[PDB]
């Protein structure tokens, strides 16, 4: 009696982003997670939480793939944290080859990185979920700063093959509102929610993707579900709170306990 | 919130190990972190075998650096210790960062006959981590390897590795017998240092008990957490696998996890 999620991502020892967000917002929506462990990274507690980053072995990660999409199915799928371009281009490979259906390609960011992310990755999203880094990555343009920059960059990423694209804005973007740009074939449609004041956003992204992941995997419409998923980390990011002096997670509880 | 540190593998299939732990102390509203092990993966083609990649002691140090010294925990536990290296480095974790309300889930590597083929594992097992344990989780196979006894085949049996295994420094025991013992109902031996209690649950029948183990000592970790009371944790854990074996369901034809939203959708929360 449960939807499945993939997601081809990295561990946060810390415990707010990648994998471990991934899982908490899929558990979170009643969403079966699996995961596909591409990197494990960790922050140097003496070395004000200097990011250590210990990559894994290709194969490792064609393993996980293989027991995940071969002898289980997925309903969904998420790319988050792709730290090599042969990482990239497995989980292009495997998108394509297992024919993998919602696919929310949470592109991460080397010039070949970005620039596979474009060319192998992109084209095969149902959702791509950029921020504003990001999104000026991917559509080749200056740093987004207006509701206007990242209309245009929506149009020049979905021109790359994606499927719908979500520019998300909210704390780093001048605004009265926390701001995100959903673009179809057709028409921008801009998303609002309250601006909380709050420096606590580590792993929203993550968590965003991951929410519109979990929705896709139980049959919800691709519009219906990027609005759930805005409707969440907005109700996680409210409740967020700080770990330590360096890093404050979001609570992925807050939309089911309130 | 809570937060619990988990010390364990990654199962691909998701109803074990970390995916277990982090889906259980989610749950129950505890913020899941991990010390990443193993990576275990099962071949599609050539009937869910196992293939395991051991993760680098350095690594394993790394992510509990970060979890122990730059953040803290309110309790924790330990999963698949694959190497002595990784035993060694579990229990030294412990007693160094001195941490507290600790779950040792005795998560034997190489099983055989009724004998792990891997003597010094459970040797370290036995030795070094065993005495750190406040709650120590074995089920019947594990548990008469720590004993040193016979397979356990009768509720008499698992009160008599209880005490076995308690004498070795663990504070609290509950020996999971569960759908492996013959008997009426889904029974497990909760064991102080003074009186045996036997926990006792509806048998479901059922093949798809996959991660249970993992999800029970998950569950205790987090209810101790979150300032309960050693044996109020372990009941309350005892009624979560409940729910969620009683909600079980199959993945493929070889494989079929717990489902761990069970008890907050599936019985009256
Ligand atoms: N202060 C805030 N208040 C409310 N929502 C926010 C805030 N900051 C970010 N968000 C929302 O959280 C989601 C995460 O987006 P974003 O922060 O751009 O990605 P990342 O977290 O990877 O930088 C977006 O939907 C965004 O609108
Ligand atoms: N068929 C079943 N019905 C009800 N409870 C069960 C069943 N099988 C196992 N359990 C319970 O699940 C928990 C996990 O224990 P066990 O299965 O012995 O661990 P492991 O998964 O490590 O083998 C125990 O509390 C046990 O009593």
């Amino acid at each position: 009696s449960m939807h499945k999620a993939l997601t081809i991502a990295g561990s946060d020892s810390s415990g707010g982003a990648g994998i471990q967000a991934d899982l908490k917002t899929f558990q979170e929506k009643n969403v079966y997670g699996m995961t596909a462990l591409t990197v494990i990274v960790a922050m140097d507690p003496n070395n004000s939480w200097n990011h250590q980053v210990f990559p894994i072995d290709t194969d490792t990660i064609r393993a996980q793939l293989a027991t995940i999409t071969d002898g289980i199915g997925v309903d969904a799928m998420k790319t988050g944290m792709l730290p090599t371009v042969d990482i990239i281009e497995l989980a292009a490979k495997t998108i394509k080859e297992k024919q993998l259906k919602n696919v929310v390609i949470d592109p991460v960011m080397y010039p070949e990185h970005a620039q596979a992310l474009r060319e192998q990755l992109a084209p095969l999203a149902t959702v791509i979920t950029p921020n504003l880094f990001e999104a000026s990555q991917l559509s080749g343009m200056d740093e987004l700063k207006t509701v206007d920059d990242m209309i245009e960059a929506a149009k020049k990423i979905h021109a790359l093959g994606a499927q719908y694209v979500v520019i998300t804005g909210g704390g780093k973007l001048k605004h009265e509102k926390a701001v995100d740009v959903l673009y179809d074939g057709e028409t921008a449609e801009v998303l609002e929610s309250e601006m909380i004041d709050t420096p606590y956003t580590h792993g929203a992204g993550c968590t965003f993707s991951a929410a519109v992941t979990a929705e896709l995997a139980k049959g919800a419409e691709v519009k219906e579900a990027i609005y759930a998923a805005k409707e969440f980390i907005t109700a996680a990011i409210k409740e967020s709170f700080p770990l330590n002096q360096y890093v404050g997670p979001t609570k992925h509880s807050a939309l089911r306990l309130n």
